[PDB]
C-alpha cells in the first residue's frame, strides 16, 4: 500500500518540468491532490479505475516531482500561479471533452474552477474534503485553528520553512491511521530541505478563503460555488466521518447540490489514506454509470 502507482511522465510548462501519471486509454479521469500532498495521495484509489478511462494525476508546481519555482518567496505559489501551471499542463495533455474530475483540498478549488471555466468538457465531478464555498474561522476545525492562524501570520515562515509543520504535524494529524515510515518519507521527499523548498506548503494556507481574504480566491470560490449549486453536472460527494473541512454548514451546502450521489467513509481530511477501497469503488461505480 506504500508503493507509488505507475511511472511518472514529465512535460515542460513555462520553463519548468511538471510530473504526472498518465496511464490507460479513453476519456480521462483526472485526480488532483492538494496541500501538502502529490499524485501519491491517490495511489490506492487509481487501481479501481483501471480500464475505465485514461488515468491522470498531476503533481502541482513545486510539489511531488514537479520542479520548484525560482526565486521562491512569499509572493510565489499563489492560487493563481498554481492555476497557471496546472491549467497549462491540462491543456497540453489534450484531455478532450468528457473529463471526470476527482478532487480534494486545493485540488478541488482548482478543479471546480477549471470545470466552471470549461462547463462543456466535464462529464462528472467526484469530490471530497473540498473547498466548496468561502469560509469563516468558525467553519475550521477548532483543534487546528491556532496553527492555521499561525500560518497566516508572520510566524508562518518559521513554522513551515524551518519547522516543516504542515508535513510533519498537520498531514499525519488529519489521517486516522498511522502512516508507515516509508509513506512518511515519500510525503517528506519534496520538502526535505529547510527553506524555500517548503514554500508551497505555506503559500497554500495563506490562500484559503477565510473571512473574506484573500479576496481574489474568495471570488473564484464564490463563483464556482454559485454555479455548482445550480448545475446539472453529475456529482459524487464523498463525505467523511468525522471529516474536517466539509462538516457543518459547509456540508449542508454541498449536500444541496443537484444531480449528486453521496457516500460516507471514515476519515478526517486526508481520507484517501483511511478509506481507499470505499472511495475507489464509489468513483468506479460513478464512472461506469456515466460512461455506459
Ligand atoms: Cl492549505
Ligand atoms: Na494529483
Ligand atoms: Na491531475
Ligand atoms: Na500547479
Ligand atoms: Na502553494
Amino acid at each position: 500500500g506504500a508503493e507509488p502507482y505507475g511511472q511518472k511522465k514529465f512535460i515542460e510548462i513555462a520553463g519548468k518540468r511538471m510530473a504526472y501519471i498518465d496511464e490507460g486509454e479513453g476519456d480521462p479521469i483526472v485526480f488532483q491532490h492538494g496541500n501538502p500532498t502529490s499524485s501519491y495521495l491517490w495511489r490506492n484509489i487509481m487501481p479501481h479505475l483501471e480500464g475505465l478511462g485514461r488515468l491522470i494525476a498531476c503533481d502541482l508546481i513545486g510539489m511531488g516531482d514537479s520542479d520548484k519555482l525560482s526565486p521562491s518567496g512569499p509572493d510565489r505559489y499563489s492560487y493563481a500561479e498554481h492555476r497557471d501551471y496546472l491549467f497549462a499542463l491540462w491543456e497540453a495533455l489534450d484531455l478532450g471533452d468528457n473529463v471526470v474530475l476527482v478532487i480534494h483540498d486545493w485540488g478541488s478549488a482548482l478543479g471546480f474552477d477549471w470545470a466552471n471555466q470549461h462547463r462543456d468538457r466535464v462529464q462528472g465531478i467526484a469530490y471530497m474534503e473540498a473547498i466548496v464555498t468561502p469560509l469563516e474561522w468558525a467553519d475550521w476545525p477548532e483543534e487546528v485553528r491556532d496553527i492555521f492562524q499561525g500560518f497566516r501570520s508572520p510566524a508562518g515562515e518559521e513554522m513551515v520553512l524551518e519547522n516543516n509543520i504542515f508535513v510533519e504535524r498537520v498531514l499525519p494529524g488529519a489521517i486516522l491511521r498511522q502512516l508507515s515510515d516509508e509513506e512518511m518519507a515519500e510525503y517528506r521527499r519534496p520538502f526535505l530541505n529547510a527553506g524555500e523548498d517548503r514554500r508551497p506548503t505555506l503559500s497554500w494556507p495563506r490562500q484559503i478563503p477565510i473571512d473574506g481574504e484573500p479576496a481574489d480566491v474568495v471570488a473564484i470560490v464564490s463563483d464556482y460555488a454559485s454555479w455548482l449549486a445550480e448545475s446539472d453536472i453529475p456529482k459524487l460527494f464523498i463525505n467523511a466521518e468525522p471529516g474536517a473541512i466539509v462538516t457543518g454548514r459547509m456540508r449542508d451546502f454541498c449536500r444541496s447540490w443537484p444531480n449528486q450521489t453521496e457516500i460516507t467513509v471514515k476519515g478526517a481530511h486526508f481520507i484517501q489514506e483511511d478509506s481507499p477501497d470505499e472511495i475507489g469503488a464509489a468513483i468506479a461505480e460513478f464512472v461506469r454509470r456515466l460512461r455506459v
